[PDB]
């Protein structure tokens, strides 16, 4: 069974930005590192929590396995290490549910990679409206499958 | 015996979006309006579908109607119209039986309001996720509710 390799990480490192100080990540949740706001000890980041970097990717891969776990679960095909890192770094984004119902992953069980692969530029909305930055990730995305 | 009124409309209307072409959710459901996917005579939404403003007004109002029917049934003490429109957009989003099963209808039904109000935001993850816009949903019905 695969866990996100560097390609994953380093797509999911760009998307969350690296903050070595805990912020407020605009609704009051604290976070820090890449994108982490509980600790693998299950205590939660708090205002004032500092990191290093090393910490912060620690904390990243340990907040991917349980969406690593549903990828594996939940597909029913090979993929390649670039497939399953553009699908880690989709369900990371998206939510082990999202996954599981997505048209993406239907077409994927049945072998249809390239439908699959079309199907990540599907999920680009927020809100109803379609957003760039989500535009570009799911581009991204595709392309790390497709490679 | 109340339905949704304005204040409700908007809350639904600010994370579902505009969108007066029929669109593809992801899960390949095609959707149109404020997140309309079933016309009121039960057709469904299908792709090339268009509709005017006041067609998705009219649409998202009746998809309302069941949940302020659950809501009616399940609510046993007053509501101010400012609660009832946050619960409607609680459960427009997460649905019936959640609300049914929810600490926040526990507490609301036996008149502590405000242990209901606070309950509104443990409902902020999607997935295994904690999603930002999720949070600020419930921010936000919470603090309708508290009006």
């Amino acid at each position: 069974s695969k866990t996100t390799s560097n390609a994953g990480l380093n797509l999911i490192k760009g998307f969350e930005g690296k903050r070595l100080n805990a912020y407020d990540d605009g609704v009051g949740v604290w976070t820090i590192g890449f994108g982490t706001i509980k600790y693998p000890n299950g205590v939660r980041v708090k205002k004032g929590d500092t990191c290093t970097e090393q910490q912060a990717e620690t904390y990243l891969k340990n907040d991917l396995t349980k969406f690593e776990v549903a990828i594996n679960k939940l597909v029913k095909v090979s993929l390649t290490q670039n497939q399953f890192d553009a699908l880690a770094s989709f369900t990371y984004n998206l939510g082990e549910t999202n996954l599981a119902n997505s048209t993406l992953l239907k077409k994927l069980n049945k072998g249809d990679y390239q439908g699959a692969a079309d199907q990540f530029l599907v999920w680009n909305k927020a809100g109803g409206k379609v957003m760039k930055g989500l535009v570009r990730r799911r581009e991204a995305e595709r392309a790390l499958f497709l490679k």
